[PDB]
């Protein structure tokens, strides 16, 4: 019965909003750490929420009592339309039924393997063609990056990728964007306090709502195109396997796989397939063309291990120590994902002499990982150097965590890392990136934060070498 972790004392309802500014909500909970330490309770409105700051405090709790922090808590945006359903909202019996689902129906249409790599290099090929095919011009990257990793994830699950030419495609891009830039602004996270009201309120969440709607509404009508099309020993997509499996379950009243989980499901794999490497890959241009000495070693080393005739392979890594320590540096540094998703104890717990009663929300700040000062010598700084030994070989970290750990740690870790590699591989090895402003005038700062770090908006062109 031992007591809850310290933290400043919330009022009735509101909660600790007095001490919350929701534009900058890692930054409000970085400052309360300062005074109350690594492990503290905070109250986002009415939620009842520990946070978990540095490498300790998040691996103690999500790895060392892995069982007990096993547990998924709320998104109140993603819950509007998800509701508790699908493999990342879910709990329980539910969770396990379609994380094991998942991650082996992933596994069967290549992830981790040959089959995947050669999705990734051929739509990494295509993406060349179209930079190319600017000549050169003042261009916004944001779409032409996201069109190439939305359709990898896309073939793996709606079986074929999508036309650049649909107009559709460029629709649901729009829509997934502006849901992780709605869910990063101080309104998007002040609905994460107060949803309860705020879900019928006018604002911009109104907006976020349309846009989920869009989403789910087009995963939908492709379920229904797969179900009236599909063939039962030879499946096209995700959607199949999992249509198929449900067919195998019309005997258990109690099974999982029905209609609104394979749904959920598609939607969640579809969106977390796209956005957030997407995110990474533009801040990490963004980060290049500040840091051009970065860019020529990574020059100098795509060269020399690849040479400018063949696509570049996921085994080159092996002989790549910098080009690994770049997009190690570009992911601690983004810190795309810097509260990573809420978790839930799974029952009473005890947790450093402090007690959490079954069901409390915990909040793992990646984000305090990625900058602990404990592990980089240089937290703030953009510095490649992180990622390598005194005699330039690759150098892991223990806190290096932007896809989480324990047991909901992001499962598509092995397809981004992968998708990663290959586009900014391919990429620097056609292009020089230039930008439109000096380098010492670029801003990498964020444009938001709050469920995601947003890069600001911003212009290059793409010349060739
Ligand atoms: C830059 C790439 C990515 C980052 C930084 C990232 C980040 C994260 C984080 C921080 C979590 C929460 C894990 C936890 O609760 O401990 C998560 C979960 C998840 N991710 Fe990712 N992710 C990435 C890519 C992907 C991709 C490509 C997919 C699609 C295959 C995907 C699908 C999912 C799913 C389905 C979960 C829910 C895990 C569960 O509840 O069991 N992610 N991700
Ligand atoms: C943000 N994401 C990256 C991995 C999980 C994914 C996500 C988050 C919320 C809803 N669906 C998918």
């Amino acid at each position: 019965k031992g007591k809850l972790p310290p933290g400043p004392t919330p009022l009735p309802f509101i909660g600790n909003y007095l001490q919350l500014n929701t534009e900058q909500m890692y930054n409000s909970l970085m400052k309360i750490s300062e005074r109350y330490g690594p492990v503290f309770t905070i109250h986002l409105g009415p939620r009842r929420v520990v946070v978990l700051c540095g490498h300790d405090a998040v691996r103690e709790a999500l790895v060392d009592q892995a069982e007990e922090f096993s547990g998924r808590g709320e998104q109140a945006t993603f819950d509007w339309v998800f509701k508790g359903y699908g493999v990342v909202f879910s709990n329980g019996e539910r969770a396990k039924q379609l994380r094991r689902f998942s991650i082996a129906t992933l596994r069967d249409f290549g992830v981790g393997k040959r089959g995947i790599e050669e999705r990734i290099q051929e739509e990494a090929g295509f993406l060349i063609d179209a930079l190319r095919g600017t000549g050169g011009a003042n261009i916004d990257p944001t779409f032409f990056l996201s069109r190439t990793v939305s359709n990898v994830i896309s073939s793996i699950v709606f079986g074929d990728r999508f036309d650049y030419k649909d107009k559709e495609f460029l629709s649901l891009l729009r829509m997934m964007l502006g849901i992780f830039q709605f869910t990063s602004t101080s309104t998007g996270q002040l609905y994460e306090m107060f949803s309860s009201v705020m879900k019928h309120l006018p604002g911009p969440q109104q907006q976020a709502f349309q846009l989920l709607q869009g989403l789910e509404d087009f995963i939908a009508k492709k379920v229904e195109h797969n179900q009236r099309t599909l063939d039962p020993n030879s499946p096209r997509d995700f959607i199949d396997s999992f249509l198929i499996r449900m067919q195998e379950e019309e005997k258990n009243p109690n099974t999982e796989f029905y209609l609104k989980n394979l749904v959920m499901t598609t939607l969640n794999l579809f969106i977390g397939g796209t956005e957030t490497v997407s995110t990474t890959l533009r801040y990490g241009f963004l980060l290049l063309m500040k840091h051009p000495e970065v860019e020529a070693k990574v020059h100098e080393e795509i060269d020399r291990v690849i040479g400018k005739n063949r696509q570049p392979k996921f085994e080159d890594r092996a002989k790549m120590p910098y080009m690994e320590a770049v997009i190690h540096e570009i992911q601690r540094f983004g810190d795309v994902i810097p509260m990573s998703l809420a978790r839930r104890v799974k029952k009473d717990t005890k947790f450093r002499d402090f007690f959490l009663p079954k069901g409390t929300e915990v909040y793992p700040m990646l984000g305090s990982v990625l900058r602990d000062p404990s592990f980089f010598s240089n937290p703030q700084d953009f510095n490649p150097q992180h990622f390598l030994n005194e005699k330039g070989q690759f150098k892991k970290s223990d806190a290096f965590v932007p896809f989480s750990i324990g047991k909901r740690n992001c499962f598509g870790e092995g397809l981004a890392r992968m998708e990663l590699f290959l586009f900014f591989t391919t990429v620097m090895q056609n292009f020089r990136l230039k930008s439109s402003q000096s380098p010492k005038d670029i801003d990498v700062s964020p444009k938001h934060v709050g469920f995601a770090t947003i890069p600001r908006n911003y212009t290059m062109s793409f010349l060739p070498r």
